[PDB]
């Protein structure tokens, strides 16, 4: 659908089973959500925002469905204050910017 | 434009005379350029993601050309790692999310 901008876009996500709610962040390379049991193995990994980096984990091939669209992709899972759908799954989903 | 998420949605704004490039960000709610020298008065302010918060000087009333669109809002000055436009001013351009 096109979303309008004047409020945040957060998006609702099914993801292991468990609900939660994420933003469609055009300025995220990588997804992070918080708080979440997903199974398997990870890698480290450590990304930046503004005011510094965080470590999290890096969970591969995970499913994910955002507003019911289907997706698989990489999945960081850390200390995230918001849960953040980045690029890596926003291309999957088609979603374009426009103006 | 119709911008895809397949690589950074990197943008030309011109800010105060100054040339520089910054990123469309759905998931800031402000805007955050780093280097420029900015004319006026500010009052403090201290904005965080994931990581931390950091302090910026927010400036209101400013011109911003993003992409040949003219648009006036605050604009945040701090030590930010990529230049943000946020959706106070994407609201400004017309910018919507689409899928
Ligand atoms: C993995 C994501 C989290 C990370 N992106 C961000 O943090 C981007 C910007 C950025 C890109 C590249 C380098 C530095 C900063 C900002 C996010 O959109 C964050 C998401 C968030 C919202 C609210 C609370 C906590 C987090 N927004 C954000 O920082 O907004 C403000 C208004 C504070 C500038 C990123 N993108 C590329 C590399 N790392």
């Amino acid at each position: 659908p096109q979303i309008t901008l004047w409020q945040r876009p957060l998006v609702t996500i099914k993801i292991g089973g468990q609900l939660k709610e994420a933003l469609l962040d055009t300025g995220a390379d990588d997804s992070v959500v918080a708080g979440i049991e997903l199974p398997g193995r990870w890698k480290p990994k450590m990304i930046g925002g503004i005011g510094g980096f965080i470590k999290v984990r890096q969970y591969d091939q995970i499913l994910i469905e955002i507003c019911g669209h289907k997706a698989i992709g990489t999945v960081l899972v850390g200390p995230t204050p918001v849960n953040i759908i980045g690029r890596n799954l926003l291309t999957q989903i088609g979603c374009t910017l426009n103006f």
